[PDB]
């Protein structure tokens, strides 16, 4: 409506409401977002998709995420989505990608987390659930996000990519699988340590535009890429920051009260008789999502910087929250 298209004006912006983008679209945000992200970038024309299929697999794609789940459900996947889609636009990167790299990383940021049941890998591992037993107890989750978002594209009034080559739609399932399996937190660390590594050797072009050798390093920029969209949260205006806050404190409390129940030892985190939301938001700043992103600044620097003086500001502001 009218509210609608006021805020996707802001559609190729960090400022985005995805909260609002929500209210106007029958709470089908990664159904609109993902709509219009292919419609600017021209994706459908591109890669001859039917607007009718595009639409009818994002609509079975959206329900099923939980929507009763707090917060891996369709809102975060759209808020990755089109954060996905801003990064992808960054100055540094410019004309570095070929289409199907950027459709496949806006198609991994959408399907990242379909199915999530708000409990951690660590949980189903903990309690034998059928998920763990099924995938060896690596990548739990990842695995199973990647298998029902290949699996939707099964039938074909849900093919997608049945006009890709068959050598566009190996290469992009390959880098698809590649995304999602980046965004398990237990691999965070040598990500970084990886990312630390790409920009240690960062070439430039005299206009400076990153300059990316072969598929081994575009493919590394992409799953960073995607992971820094997924810890995108603290980066964005503090308002709306705060209410991603109050959701996955809602999502990390459940776990702890069914952990509890079951007489499990609790994870602190998710402990709400003890818990301070405030110093975990600060530890969460410090210890992850500052060094990433200050890493992902210098590969792109300097057009992060707003960027990390919103986080700074908005570390600041838990920290004053915190007696
Ligand atoms: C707005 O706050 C948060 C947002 C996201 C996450 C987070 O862990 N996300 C995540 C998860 Cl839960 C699993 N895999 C990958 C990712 Cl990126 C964690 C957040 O806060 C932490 C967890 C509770 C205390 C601070
Ligand atoms: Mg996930
Ligand atoms: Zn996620």
């Amino acid at each position: 409506e009218d509210h609608l298209a006021k805020e996707l004006e802001d559609l190729n912006k960090w400022g985005l409401n995805i909260f609002n983008v929500a209210g106007y679209s029958h709470n089908r945000p990664l159904t609109c977002i993902m709509y219009a992200i292919f419609q600017e970038r021209d994706l459908l024309k591109t890669f001859r998709i039917s607007s009718d299929t595009f639409i009818t697999y994002m609509m079975t794609l959206e329900d099923h995420y939980h929507s009763d789940v707090a917060y891996h459900n369709s809102l975060h996947a759209a808020d990755v989505a089109q954060s996905t889609h801003v990064l992808l636009s960054t100055p540094a990167l410019d004309a570095v990608f070929t289409d199907l790299e950027i459709l496949a990383a806006i198609f991994a940021a959408a399907i990242h987390d379909v199915d999530h049941p708000g409990v951690s890998n660590q949980f189903l591992i903990n309690t034998n659930s059928e998920l763990a037993l099924m995938y060896n107890d690596e990548s739990v989750l990842e695995n199973h996000h990647l298998a029902v978002g290949f699996k939707l594209l099964q039938e074909e009034h849900c093919d997608i990519f049945m006009n890709l080559t068959k050598k566009q739609r190996q290469t992009l399932r390959k880098m698809v699988i590649d995304m999602v399996l980046a965004t398990d937190m237990s691999k965070h660390m040598s990500l970084l340590a990886d990312l630390k590594t790409m920009v240690e050797t960062k070439k430039v072009t005299s206009s400076g535009v990153l300059l990316l050798d072969n598929y081994t390093d575009r493919i590394q920029v992409l799953r960073n890429m995607v992971h820094c969209a997924d810890l995108s949260n603290p980066t964005k205006s503090l308002e709306l920051y705060r209410q991603w806050t109050d959701r996955i404190m809602e999502e990390f409390f459940q776990q702890g009260d069914k952990e509890r129940e079951r007489g499990m030892e609790i994870s602190p985190m998710c402990d709400k008789h003890t818990a301070s939301v405030e110093k975990s938001q600060v530890g969460f700043i410090d210890y992850i999502v500052h060094p990433l992103w200050e890493t992902w600044a210098d590969l792109v620097q300097p057009d992060a910087q707003d960027i990390l003086d919103t986080l700074e500001d908005n570390r600041n502001w838990y920290q004053s929250m915190i007696p």
